[PDB]
């Protein structure tokens, strides 16, 4: 039929332009290609493609077929509905290609995750509809997993944390029924999941140092926004040292600290690092971001380094800390 031969041409076209796409990376060119096929309501197929044929290509080809599919998304000619659509498609058979394909869930967290991108699906949006089609494997642990490891990975659990808080996530959504949360977290190593002036602070602050304020711009802020009790509080003190440890962290594998990042910063911290005491606190700040961050190997090390290099951080503080 007309209608069926359509559906085999779409899927021809998708080929070609997915072949193409991860062969050149030319997005433009992809997410224009897409659009020339002005056929909204059938690009589950175009989504169905891609994902089946990049499943077991390669972690960089799921990133780059991700990545796409958030810029169709993003440029409103692939809707969040026909997404799902074609993604359910294949997630419908997951459980059984596990068979064959043990990391098969990490290889479905790698094509889906950047969706999350800015201009793309809200995470609890996104968590809650791509898991209906595990609504009967009683798997959605089994992806959402991937995906918080995945971001985990890029941002800090910490941080992705917060996300899922604020995206008022529980998993009771995705558990079976009695399963104890509880134990469930403590086992898959997700405790992580479990407005104040403070609060706002961190989210100021991570603001100001994200938007690549410079030092001034930061100490006009602090004087503007906070009174004098609050300008040489010990919670200033840990917010800043958090915010601009966080703001140096390299999230590639492993983590590594962007020493040029401290060292312009240096001046900022120093400022509200004014003595021992504060320094100390500081140092205990910058332990528990760390410990976030899981422990990884020696990199607090590389901060303290950085740290007392740049003389944010003296001996005695130091010494002190040790106990």
């Amino acid at each position: 039929s007309k209608a069926a031969l359509s559906e085999e041409e779409l899927e021809k076209k998708s080929k070609a332009i997915i072949e193409e796409y991860l062969h050149l990376n030319d997005m433009k060119e992809a997410v224009q290609c897409v659009q020339e096929l002005a056929s909204p309501s059938l690009l589950f197929i175009f989504v169905r493609h891609g994902v089946e044929s990049t499943l077991e290509r390669s972690a960089i080809a799921r990133e780059h077929m991700g990545q796409l599919l958030h810029q169709l998304l993003c440029a409103g000619h692939l809707s969040t509905a026909q997404y799902y659509q074609g993604l359910y498609e294949i997630l419908e058979l997951a459980e059984d290609m596990e068979i064959d394909i043990p990391h098969v869930w990490l290889y479905l967290a790698e094509l889906v995750t950047p969706i999350l991108q800015e201009g793309g699906v809200p995470m609890g949006e996104l968590f809650r509809e791509i898991t209906k089609p595990l609504r009967p494997l009683g798997k959605a642990a089994s992806l959402l997993l991937e995906i918080l490891g995945l971001l985990c990975k890029s941002m800090g659990p910490k941080k992705v944390g917060t996300l899922w808080r604020e995206a008022g996530l529980s998993w009771k959504e995705f558990l079976p029924e009695g399963q104890d949360i509880g134990a469930f977290v403590a086992e898959q190593k997700v405790e992580y999941t479990l407005a104040l002036p403070s609060e706002e602070l961190n989210r100021q602050l991570e603001k100001l140092l994200k938007e690549g304020s410079s030092n001034q711009r930061v100490f006009d802020w602090i004087e503007a926004n906070l009174s004098e009790q609050q300008i040489v509080s010990n919670t200033l003190v840990r917010a800043l040292m958090t915010a601009v440890c966080y703001s140096a962290i390299i999230f590639e594998t492993p983590l590594r600290v962007d020493v040029a990042v401290l060292k312009a910063r240096a001046k900022l911290l120093q400022k509200y690092l004014c003595d021992e005491q504060k320094e100390l606190q500081a140092l205990y700040a910058l332990q528990a971001l760390v410990v976030t961050l899981e422990q990884p190997p020696n990199l607090l090390r590389m901060f303290f380094d950085a740290l007392y290099d740049e003389d944010v951080v003296k001996e005695d503080a130091f010494y002190s800390w040790e106990s």
